[PDB]
């Protein structure tokens, strides 16, 4: 409808999506930082990740990353295994519970997006995302 | 672009609009409640508003409204004048500084909206607002 400002519609949609996601998030009890770490591992552990690599990629310091990985390992969401190429070296990866956790978190957003996408045709979705991007561009 | 989720675009646009509005808002130093009161007065003072009317419309109690109007009157943003129809009665309205303040606040959003609207054609804007409303509908 034309009775609403873009500000209102965007505020409400964003608020609602946030509320749903948050209500879904309160049962993980894991840190934002740790969530980002687990997601990075989900996306890149096939590269054989070391602590330093995680530090660089996360743009955090070594001891902070150490703290995170220590806490995640305590929770049994990650583990360290001997490198297949070089048995001298160790790599960090997800455990089963970690993979499950990342997939759940991600499924929340994938389902939300799919819900939104299914309301419009492919062309309508394409036009919508393009106009949204133009608008945001107009906001910077 | 299709590389972004609706969640991202809506979060960013809403965040940005919020940041701009807030940065514009920090120089009024007046309450949210008082802002709403002043806006209601801007929209309806021609009806000859009484304290009770404001209470009903704002869905607040009498003494709370009294507190608000007391503070607004202290700041010289509102005033009480004798009713033209019934000199027995008094009405609440904006002063000059109040009208100016409401117009400034409102101009922030009108300008923001106009900025957003000018990026798209009228048909594009109409389609966009309609799809946004459908989507929000899909979120409730
Ligand atoms: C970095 C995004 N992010 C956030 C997050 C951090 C800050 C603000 C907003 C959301 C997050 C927040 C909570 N509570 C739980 C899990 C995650 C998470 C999990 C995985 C991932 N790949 C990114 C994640
Ligand atoms: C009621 C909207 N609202 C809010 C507001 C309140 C709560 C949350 C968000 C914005 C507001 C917040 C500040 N700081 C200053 C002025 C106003 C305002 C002013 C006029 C109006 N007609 C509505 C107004
Ligand atoms: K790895
Ligand atoms: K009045």
């Amino acid at each position: 409808s034309n009775e609403f400002t873009y500000s209102y519609l965007f505020r409400m949609i964003s608020h609602e999506m946030k509320q749903k996601a948050d209500q879904k998030l309160e049962q993980f009890d894991i840190t934002n930082e740790q969530g980002h770490t687990l997601g990075y591992l989900y996306a890149h552990q096939q590269d054989g990740l070391t602590q330093n690599d995680i530090a660089k990629a996360l743009q955090r310091t070594g001891p902070t990353v150490s703290n995170l990985l220590r806490n995640l390992e305590r929770k049994k969401l990650i583990y360290r295994y001997v490198d297949a190429q070089d048995t001298r070296r160790k790599n960090i990866g997800l455990t089963t519970s970690g993979i499950k956790l990342v997939e759940a978190f991600t499924s929340i957003f994938d389902e939300m997006e799919q819900t939104l996408v299914s309301q419009l045709s492919e062309e309508e979705n394409e036009q919508m995302k393009a106009n949204l991007t133009k608008m945001l561009s107009s906001l910077q």
